C-alpha cells in the first residue's frame, strides 16, 4: 500500500510545481493544502513547519489531514522540493521517476544542479536585479546545450525528475517576460521573449513542447491560478 | 573494464576526499591521479575536464589511464562530488551508502542540504571573508543540533554518504583553524579552535571521533599531505 502523502504548496513559486509533476507521473495517491503568507503567521509556523515555514512540504504517513492541524509526530515531514522529487523516485521505483542505469541518474542529477547553480541566478539577476538580457540568454543558450541533442528528455529518452525542476521554471520564465512582470531593465523582457521564439532556441522549443504533452503538465498546470498568484509575489517584493 | 573507476582528485581540498570516503565505505576498487591545486597541471583542462577543470572527477569505464592523458570517449565522466556520492551508493547498492527506507534516505539527503546551504558558507564567510567567530560557531551549534543525539552517524545509526558529505569539511576546518591558516579576522581562529574542544561541542567532537575510528578515513586522510597542499594554495592565493 502507499502510506498517505499531503502535499502543503502554492502557485507562483515553481517549486510546489515540481513536486506535483513528480507525483503525477508516478500516478501517486495524495491530497493538496494551499498555504498562503498569512497562513504561515497564524498556524503553519506555529503548528505544522516550525524552522522556516517554507512549502513546498510533504507529509509522509499518518491521518487525514486538514487546515490549521498538525501533523501527527509519527509522519515523517519532508521539505526541500529536489529531496522531495528524489524520495518520490524512491517510493514509487516501479514509475521509474529516475532511470535505472547508475550513470543515466547520475546525468539526471548533473541536469538538476546546473538548474539550481546556473539557471536560477541568472533568473534571479535579471528579473528581480534588472540584468540585461545577454546575461539570461546565455544561461538559456547553455541550458539547451545539457539538453541530449539527439531529442528526448533532459537525462535521455525517457522522463525523469530532472524535467520537473525545469520546467516549472521554464513556463514562469516565460509567462514572466510574455507579461512583462518583473524588475527588468528597459526592453530586457520582449528581448528574451523574442529569442525564445526564435531559431537560437529550437532545440529548447521542442523540449518544452515534450513536456507540456505529456498528462501531467495539463493536470498541474493552470495558467490563470499561475499568473494571479505569479502577479501577486511580485507586488510583494515590489512594495518592500 | 568496464566497471574501471578513475579519480582525479587532490588533498586540500574536501570535494574529492567526500568520494574517497564513500569508494573505500563500499570497498571498491580505483584508481586516483593527483591534480594539483597549487599548481594545477594544464594538461588536466586541456585533455580531460575543459568546462571546469576541478576536482573530483570521476571516469567510470574504459582503459587504463594516465596523466597527461584523455579519457577515452566511451568512458562517463561524472564530475561534482554530491553527484558523485549519489553515483556511488547506484554503483553498490549492496555497500549501503545509503538506507533502504525512503524517509531515511530523505533524512541524509536533508543533512547535506544543510552542510551545503548553511555550513559551508559559514565557513567560507569565515575562512575567505573574515567573518566573527560566533556566526561560525552558530552554524556549527546548528549542525551538531543535527546530529542523532544519543550517538551516531549523520543519519541514524549506519554511516551514509552524508557523513562522506561533512567529515572532510570538519577535519579541514579544524586544521586550518588550528593552524590559523586562512583569512581570519584577528583572534576569530582561537575562539573557534578553543570553542571545538569545549564541552559545547562533545557530541559533535564524538561524531568526528566516531568516524575517524572507521578504517575509511585511515584510508583517505593523509593529514601531512592535506596540510602541505592546503597551507601551499592559500600562500598562493594570498601572494595575489
Ligand atoms: O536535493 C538535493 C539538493 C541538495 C542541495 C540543496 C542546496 C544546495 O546548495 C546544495 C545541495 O543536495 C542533495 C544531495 C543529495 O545526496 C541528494 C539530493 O537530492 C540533494
Ligand atoms: O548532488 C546534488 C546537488 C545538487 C545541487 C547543487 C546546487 C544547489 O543549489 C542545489 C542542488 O542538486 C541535486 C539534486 C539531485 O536530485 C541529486 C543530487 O545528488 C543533487
Amino acid at each position: 500500500a502507499q502510506k498517505r502523502i499531503t502535499l502543503y504548496m502554492a502557485s507562483a513559486s515553481p517549486f510546489p510545481h515540481r513536486v506535483r509533476l513528480a507525483l503525477e507521473e508516478a500516478h501517486a495517491t495524495y491530497e493538496m493544502i494551499h498555504i498562503s503568507l498569512v497562513d504561515k503567521q497564524d498556524w503553519y509556523q506555529k503548528k505544522v513547519y516550525p524552522d522556516r515555514a517554507q512549502v513546498p512540504y510533504l507529509i509522509y504517513g499518518g491521518p487525514e489531514l486538514h487546515p490549521d492541524e498538525a501533523p501527527s509526530p509519527d509522519a515523517a515531514k519532508i521539505p526541500e522540493s529536489l529531496v522531495i522529487l528524489e524520495f518520490l523516485a524512491d517510493l514509487f521505483p516501479a514509475a521509474h521517476l529516475l532511470p535505472s542505469d547508475p550513470v543515466l541518474r547520475a546525468r539526471a542529477r548533473l541536469f538538476t544542479t546546473a538548474v539550481e547553480t546556473e539557471l536560477l541566478p541568472a533568473q534571479k539577476a535579471f528579473f528581480l536585479m534588472g540584468g540585461p538580457p545577454d546575461a539570461m540568454l546565455a544561461a538559456l543558450d547553455a541550458l539547451q546545450a545539457r539538453l541530449p541533442p539527439a531529442g528526448g528528455f533532459a537525462a535521455g529518452p525517457q522522463w525523469s525528475i530532472a524535467d520537473a525542476a525545469v520546467m516549472p521554471i521554464l513556463l514562469r520564465l516565460r509567462m514572466s517576460v510574455t507579461l512583462e512582470v518583473g524588475f527588468f531593465a528597459p526592453g530586457a523582457a520582449p528581448v528574451v521573449r523574442a529569442a525564445l521564439e526564435s531559431p537560437r532556441f529550437a532545440r529548447l522549443q521542442r523540449y518544452i513542447a515534450d513536456n507540456v504533452a505529456r498528462p501531467s503538465m495539463a493536470a498541474t498546470w493552470d495558467e490563470a491560478a499561475v499568473k494571479a498568484e505569479f502577479v501577486g509575489r511580485f507586488e510583494k517584493l515590489r512594495s518592500l
